[PDB]
């Protein structure tokens, strides 16, 4: 299981120490305040009245927590996910990722505590 | 596990099935938009800017989730919990309950969608 | 979750902070060797050759692993249980005990090790 | 989680549905009943008077049952493991196997019910 947090101005997106192989099933839970630039903060499902300026996922509001699964698309992840399975062909290194538009990151603030575990099988 | 809606109307919140019991470790994750009166809607979170006015639970903001458990007082549950364990002496059903004042949950709007599970232990 | 050892010569049984509550998934592994007497020593499903000369457990071996939750009557352990879960009105502290003839321990040496865990729902 | 019965006269031993990947928790519980020749049969822990004759695996007696995770050497399993981990470099299907010196397991009779699972991790 990993603990860490997600830094709104980390355009790259945080790495964690999990390895999502084939049928493991994970749950992950967000929590925390960030901004995209407004003095105004968000939580990790994001600002649900700005509108989508070119974000690297399209699926979520800017400022939104999504993932990555090793190089997979962006996979929204907003407060979390509870014992959820990937798609078949999706695996490898988790790297969380606030949801901006690319270039923009700099002036972002604020972040999420993110945790992430394995279930049971 | 328990999946279900928190209505933010429902001053009397919403009872699971899940029964804590001393020495259990419990994950969490709630989703959704809800408004406690305003056009606006806010996240598990709740609105970070509003003054508290006499709400159920005094440690998370206007719009939170949060819950009680058995006989206790309310608990924050915002976002979620993640391999939690609760206070001393805490045991009973866990009762989930959109924080605001008593008595002006009738212009409320909006639910939470939550899942509860038992972790190991 | 708990680890101990229960001791042969112990009669009484060993009380472990493994309280089962209605709806509990517990997973129990023994390991060791024992005797009730014989100078030979067996593991937790004890001496399968021995005849029942008034056992605690009747439905397990002179010298096996078996348990009592709460004030229940005997149920065997042997070598564990794997998610396991109690009949309707079996719940409280689980005690280990060494399977053997009331007033006859006094002979019995050796012990085993014990994992008791609750598993996740 | 995968169930099934190793037996005593299977030489290659019981490939399972289990996938070890790195970071992974398992537990396993066996039980049973068997022999590596002679007419009275012996637990998972195999026969603690018998010497090592040449055995799959040095680390555990003569009729105890151990495994193989994917190119591994044998690992003793005995009545089980609980919330284990292997070793960095570790990976891959376990197969079960009984505890004999290879190309004496024609004589071989009885076998372990084991029960294996993936803890939360
Ligand atoms: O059947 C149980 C009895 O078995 C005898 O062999 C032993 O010496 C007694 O102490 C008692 O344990
Ligand atoms: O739409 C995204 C865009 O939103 C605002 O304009 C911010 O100031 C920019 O940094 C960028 O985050
Ligand atoms: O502070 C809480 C309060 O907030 C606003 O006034 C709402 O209109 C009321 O219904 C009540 O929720
Ligand atoms: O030590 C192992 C050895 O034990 C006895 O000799 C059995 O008869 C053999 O088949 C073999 O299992
Ligand atoms: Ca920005
Ligand atoms: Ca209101
Ligand atoms: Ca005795
Ligand atoms: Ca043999």
């Amino acid at each position: 299981a990993w603990k860490g947090e997600v830094l709104a101005n980390n355009e790259a997106g945080q790495v964690t120490s999990i390895i999502y192989n084939p049928g493991d099933v994970i749950t992950i839970v967000a929590a925390g305040w960030a901004s995209y630039g407004p003095t105004q903060k968000w939580g990790p499902q994001g600002d649900r009245e700005h509108p989508d300026q070119g974000l690297i996922c399209h699926d979520a509001f800017c400022g939104a927590l999504v993932m990555k699964i090793g190089n997979s698309g962006t996979i929204p992840v907003n407060t979390g996910l509870f014992r959820w399975v990937a798609p078949n062909n999706v695996q490898g290194a988790i790297t969380l990722i606030y949801n901006d538009v690319p270039g923009t990151y700099g002036n972002n603030s604020g972040s999420f505590s993110v945790n992430i575990g394995k279930d049971q099988s």
